[PDB]
DNA sequence: CACAAATCCATTGACAAAAGAAGGCTAAAAGGGCATATCCTCGGCCTTTG
């Protein structure tokens, strides 16, 4: 995602800074969102959303 | 404190999609040519008319 920084970084070139070719980065980005999308972690986040 | 099964980590292959990138096609917007000559009021202004 784009935060604190003016981008918006892609997978190859994320990757190139962690050596894996897009695939572990995606994996990556998976496994903490998962994390984070837990409650007890999220509950802030969650009172964010509006609807 | 010694040996094998359980599981986070990283690549491969295949590949579906999102992003552009062009090529083509219209419709839309711009430009060009046209060849008889020339309303109503008001008021000066002058022809005619008596």
């Amino acid at each position: 995602f784009g935060i604190d920084m003016n981008t918006d970084y892609t997978l190859e070139e994320v990757g190139k800074q962690f050596d894996v070719t897009r695939e572990r980065i995606r994996q990556i980005e998976a496994k903490a969102l998962r994390k984070l999308r837990h409650p007890s972690r999220s509950e802030v986040l969650r009172s964010f959303l509006d609807d």
